[PDB]
């Protein structure tokens, strides 16, 4: 039972050497090079010089040395606490000094810990220290790393000392510092004990995909400064919803689109397979074919597999543990809400405003999308209404969000 | 040294069930969807209860009954004249009455039927009787064809019976009259006799190809509307080239891109190889892998075969026969003058309006294009380099050409 | 029992290099010049210069785009539909899921075919969508065709697969597709599988044929004018039945008689040899010696024998099979009262008035004809008495429906 | 040299039961049948009880008695006073009593008698007894074969007497009364001695083909009653020539066509072979097939062969025996005017008006006819030519001719 890690290569890196599937990589580099020729040549006429600084990334990343600092404490937190709640099990089952109490106790002081620093100190410093709506995510997105590493690190764990506590006179499993430090970098969620690794580091490997998160970066930015910013940043006239509201979701599918290939290959192939290069790691295998997947049938898996086997290992499974058996619905709906609740939270923040239509679009469609479909359905037409559904999905978002944002300035 | 037919299979059809390819064929038939939704819900909103009638192709293929008058009196002229001039050889050089004076007699006649019934025929009829853009360039493109398979017939034929007629008192091979017409709807334009074929044909194939082109021709339509439509058919006011044309052309892209991929998919290989499967053709090599092709070394050999081949063996090689022997400039230049000619005679006669940047975008460009690069580079980034010089010539293309269209009314 | 195809010639093909017949021919072309020398001189010194256009043909030709429109969706619809449906039988027998419940639903879904799609369908076209008499007469025979053609395909082919499926566990015998389309081409209405083909193909011989259907053509429009326009456009004074009936009935007998050569030559052996020459067939009797043939007793079945042959295997015989043995009048009733409603279901729709005296013309003495004169007399006076009825039949026939057609306006 | 008699039957009477020809006669049959039932019921509406006798052959054939005895006495004087006249000469040559005197004085006496009886005689009755037109052919029609048959016995028998009497003491040769009489019976104009004859008469033979006569001969009283009555026997309103010329000759074409045929049928082929099989006669090869005859290269020779030989042998090969040889000119002009000439009087004389376009027709068109046709072309296109112009010809002449003579009454 529980994950286990095979020495594999990613999907797509072995995959973009096909002769074919390069082509589309040269195809998007092109794009980028003609995004930034036509608003650098559209700079240069509207102004006198070409712009020599972007200026809206200075707007979007302002107060960066509070972020630095926030996440420094964060880290030294995460790493410090429930290493040394852990290690005062040390004693733990070994002389058993009223069992039942100092179990709940400690697990009573591993819970003030994950809500009182993670709750309140990244929500406190992104919400009083006024900080901008870019720049917040990235206090957002390392409090809900840390805060998975850290319930990881404690559910794997406890099993082991739980079980040898039975056996009498035996030398009690506690990790180390060291491999623990390296899980806390590592990209995977699973494990906390002898990783399978590669033999040696490339580091040309980590510099030509280091370099491709940055060319990604930017093609993100010139896509909300060419496809966002004519439409949202300048209308505010005869506020109607009279065929325009069908022409905003419309033209903002095509911006969408890009940006969901964007985020997924800059942040989770590109940027991931870096580190597992750069920090020796083997298994790379935390994306699958979704491509071809049958609607909400292997895309819900076969998408983020590190985040997945978080929610299917730790919070499903373990729901079923608690459960007993035999469901196959609150805790469907439980793990829907869970991970619906920590997105419209995480996107709650940054823009400081509310109006989740995301929630209601992952609570009433995410349920439909997996209940009514099935998984045994194998017709390549549900592929169609798959790429249907998830274009239109992501366009909604971007649309009515990015008006929202606008709409209160 | 003449082209030599091996039994294969369209590349793109090979390459179609690889199971990330056939992804991108559900991507486009997604966004068909997505497209005909979108049109639909803004007409019912707009007007009354929905769309009866598409009122573009309404206009576009406006007067089609006098396009059928135009196809079949040209279909039957270059049936029965050219083989009819070529079958009066049967007496030939074998009798002998005074050659030199007779053969140069039928070839002014031939000549004279070129020009005459299909160079002046054809265009006279879409000037004289007013037709509409789009209906225009079924009569001129079916009649470059039979220009083309008229002089294909000829030219490969007159070899033999001069080689024939070297040797006195023999059989004068003159081809029969299944042939040729077998080639007048065959998708190639080289040879006449025992052509690769298939041992049987599947009509399923088929009835999904022609599927596919119906629905290809309604992709393109729906381009017009969504993705054209608002920035063409409603611009008016304050005419000023300050900021408005680089911003036209760079939306302009977009759609230009889709167009291209559009027409290449649906005529050269869906409809092409509909017809070589419901006729009996076995090469099915209408365009090679040109997707990772080195910056326009090649691309005019890999992206249309039927017409690279008669233009390599019939204008180029001709040409260098008549010159005889190094120049790789004179021929460059002609074959390039020929082909740029008539695709601007082509986009001339449909619109009325004449405006040959096309020309000028093709000689000064396409020549550098072919020189420069060379056959000889092999690095990846020649090929973002065509990708972005075709993105944007294809852009700029049909926003001056639609541009000027619409100016003038 | 079925018809047996054997490679001839057409009787009058090879009876018309006889040197006697030849003479014939050639009467009837001198006829045809001076036909066209006497109505050019007329309207020179009637009008103008010359006739430029025929103004009758402007006319009965009129709306022919909107019957290119019936005749292709007709085309396709019965390619398309009789055998899929027939081809859904694949399964058939063989698998046996439910046999005799399926059979019938098979069966009704293709009677609502043959009467909703062809019985309906180009009815419906001619009547809503106003089109003028000889414009109508082509979907209508085109119509009639179809319904023949997909009739004959299944009414054959069902007894294979029955007596194929009485021995279990084999192949299946299903026509291939190129079959059944070469036989929708093909001038006779019986079988599916290798007909007697010819060796090879002529092609003078097909452009003498449609040069002379085109010629015929050409007669009969020549016919309407010099030979009946003067006594049915003019004639409006004076309502009496006294004299100028008989008078009228008497000149238009010598039209009527040429009228029922030319159809008879042109279509039924000239453009049908041509279609069955173009294409390669064997059989070729599309005619007997029906000239030279006892008065009634055998002239239906060697006037039209491809449509003889359709009523005498798939409606006599079949009702012969359904009614077992010993009838003779309840068979001979029932074909002709098939084919005389045809006829005069064919005959109203195109002029849209009813008056079926050719109705009661071919049921009161067709069957008298067929019963009194016999098989069994070999007498030469009733050879002329069949010359006298079928002179008299057809002055009548011509004669009444002008007036009619006339009277309406 | 000289006409060569074979025993012969007759081509169209061999021809006639070929089963394809039969039905040709059966089909005119059948319309003798429906002129006769249509003239029938008009003459019955029209009057009370139906016409007993027809009233225009009594006209037509009016005083009969003196038509029979002018017959008598001008056969009497053709059988005698020739016969007589060359009886004289039993001396002859034999005594010789000063020749070149009584060989002029009794040709003088053949000439006075030639002129002087059935010059006058017959054109005496016709003229002063005021006969009716019809009645008055006869008389011409049987001057015409008695001169042809007095001339053809002198200028036959001359040379046998003229070439004997250089014999010295022999038996100089008189024809007999007996084959002098046979011979004026006989259907051939060459020979007076020992005719090819057949072993038997068949007396049904003759009883069918008087039938046919009579068949025919009221076949052309009822095509002008009906064809030629309606149309020449009413009109006489707005005397222009404004259009109603060009029809006029347009409809008297039908008419034309079949009398041209009949005349044919009735007279030269059944008539002659009545009285060749009455009275025995081998040859029976009178005509030839003119039908597919080039354009007046045999259908001068090939329609009356008894007539042309008459003509040919004693007119133009005397001619040219007078001329000695080398003329083919003035001596073709002689025999087309001496034959034109003899037509142009004998229409003449039965309707008593001049009038004569026929000599224009013949002079003009007659020479035109032979001079620029020639005789060895042999395309089948020339047989159009010739039907064409004996269709209009024939036309032209009944539709002037019976205009003029109702325009005299
Ligand atoms: C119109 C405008 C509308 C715009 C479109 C809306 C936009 C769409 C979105 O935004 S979707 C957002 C997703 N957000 C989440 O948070 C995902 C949740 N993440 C999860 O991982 C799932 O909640 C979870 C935990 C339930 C995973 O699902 P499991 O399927 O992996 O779990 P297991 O229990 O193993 O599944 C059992 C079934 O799986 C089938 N199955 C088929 N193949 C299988 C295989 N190879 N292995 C295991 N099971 C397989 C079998 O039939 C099995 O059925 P048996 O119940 O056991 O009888
Ligand atoms: C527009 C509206 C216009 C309406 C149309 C007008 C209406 C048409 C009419 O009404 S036509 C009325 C006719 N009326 C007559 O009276 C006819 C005259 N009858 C005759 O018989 C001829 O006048 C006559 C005497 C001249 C006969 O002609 P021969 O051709 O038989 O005489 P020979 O001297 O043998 O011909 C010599 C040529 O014949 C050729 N020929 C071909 N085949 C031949 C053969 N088998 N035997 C002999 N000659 C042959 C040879 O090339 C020969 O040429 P070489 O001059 O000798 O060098
Ligand atoms: C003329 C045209 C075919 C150019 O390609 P091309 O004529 O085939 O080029 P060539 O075959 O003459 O050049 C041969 C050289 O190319 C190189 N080469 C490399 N690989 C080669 C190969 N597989 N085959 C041939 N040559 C090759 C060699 O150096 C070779 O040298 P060689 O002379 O010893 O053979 C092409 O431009 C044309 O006809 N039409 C396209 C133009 C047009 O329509 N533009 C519209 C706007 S995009
Ligand atoms: C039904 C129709 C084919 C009549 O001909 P038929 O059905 O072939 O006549 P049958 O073959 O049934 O009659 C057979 C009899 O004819 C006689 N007969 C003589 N020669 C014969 C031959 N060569 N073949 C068959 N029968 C022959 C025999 O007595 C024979 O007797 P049998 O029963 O022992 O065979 C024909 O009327 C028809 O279908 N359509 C024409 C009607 C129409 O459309 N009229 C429009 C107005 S004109
Ligand atoms: C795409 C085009 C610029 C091009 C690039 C490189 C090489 C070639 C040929 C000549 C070998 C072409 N031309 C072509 O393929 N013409 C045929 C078609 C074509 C395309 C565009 C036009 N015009 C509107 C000019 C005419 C024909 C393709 C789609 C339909 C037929
Ligand atoms: C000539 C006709 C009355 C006739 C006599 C005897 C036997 C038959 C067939 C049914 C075997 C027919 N019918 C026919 O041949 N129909 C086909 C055609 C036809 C003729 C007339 C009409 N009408 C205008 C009723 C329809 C079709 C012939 C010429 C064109 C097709
Ligand atoms: C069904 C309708 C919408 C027509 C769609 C036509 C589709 C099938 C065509 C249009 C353009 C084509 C693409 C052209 C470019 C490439 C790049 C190459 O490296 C892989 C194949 C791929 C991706 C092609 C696959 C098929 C394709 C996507
Ligand atoms: C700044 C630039 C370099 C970033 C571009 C990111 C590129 C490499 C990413 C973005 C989306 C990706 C694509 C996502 C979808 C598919 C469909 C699948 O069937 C084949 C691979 C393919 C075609 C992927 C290949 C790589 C891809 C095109
Ligand atoms: C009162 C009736 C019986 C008289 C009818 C006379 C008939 C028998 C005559 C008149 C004209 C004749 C025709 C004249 C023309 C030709 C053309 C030839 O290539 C075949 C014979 C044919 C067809 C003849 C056959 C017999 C014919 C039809
Ligand atoms: C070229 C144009 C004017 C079309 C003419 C069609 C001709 C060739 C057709 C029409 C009617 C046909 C005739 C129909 C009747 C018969 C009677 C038969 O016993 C001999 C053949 C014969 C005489 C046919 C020969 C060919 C024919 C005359």
């Amino acid at each position: 039972q529980g994950k286990i890690f095979i020495a594999r290569r990613s999907l797509l890196d072995e995959l973009l050497e096909v002769d074919h599937i390069r082509t589309i990589y040269h195809m998007f580099i092109a794009l980028l090079i003609l995004f930034i020729l036509s608003t650098l040549v559209v700079d240069y006429i509207d102004e006198g010089r070409l712009v020599l600084e972007f200026s809206l990334l200075s707007y979007a990343f302002g107060k960066f040395p509070t972020v630095v600092w926030t996440w420094w404490i964060m880290f030294l937190s995460t790493f410090s606490v429930p290493y040394f709640l852990f290690q005062h099990w040390a004693t733990g089952y070994s002389k058993s000094s009223h069992p039942l109490i100092r179990s709940l106790f400690h697990g009573f002081l591993f819970m003030i810990f994950q809500i009182g620093v993670l709750g309140f100190g990244p929500t406190y410093v992104v919400l009083a220290y006024t900080l901008p709506p870019a720049s917040r995510f990235i206090i957002i997105f390392e409090q809900i790393r840390f805060v998975m590493k850290a319930h990881s690190f404690v559910r794997e764990n406890v099993p082991r000392v739980l079980n040898s506590a039975k056996e009498k006179s035996s030398t009690v499993p506690i990790p180390t510092v060291n491999q623990y430090l390296y899980f806390l970098f590592a990209p995977t969620l699973i494990y906390r004990d002898s990783y399978p690794r590669n033999p040696t580091v490339r580091w040309g490997y980590v510099a030509m995909k280091f370099a491709q998160v940055f060319g990604c970066f930017f093609y993100v930015y010139y896509i909300f400064e060419r496809l966002c910013a004519p439409l949202f940043r300048n209308i505010k006239q005869e506020p109607f919803s009279a065929r325009v509201l069908v022409l905003c979701v419309f033209n903002s599918i095509l911006p969408g689109v890009l940006i969901l290939f964007l985020t997924f290959f800059a942040f989770l192939h590109c940027w991931l397979n870096a580190f597992a290069e750069m920090l020796r790691f083997g298994d790379r295998m935390f994306y699958k074919d979704w491509w071809n997947s049958t609607s909400y049938s292997n895309y819900y898996r076969t998408w983020n597999v590190v985040v997945h086997d978080w929610l299917y290992y730790y919070a499903y499974k373990d729901f079923l543990w608690f459960f007993s058996k035999r469901f196959k619905s609150a805790a469907m709906l439980a793990v829907f809400a869970v991970s619906a609740v920590v997105h419209e939270y995480a996107l709650a923040v940054c823009l400081s405003f509310f109006y989740p239509v995301l929630f209601v679009l992952f609570m009433f469609f995410g349920m439909a999308f997996n209940f009514i479909v099935n998984d045994s359905r194998k017709k390549p037409i549900w592929n169609v209404l798959m790429w249907t559904s998830l274009f239109l999905g992501n366009g909604v978002l971007l649309c009515f969000y990015s008006q929202e944002w606008y709409a209160r300035q």
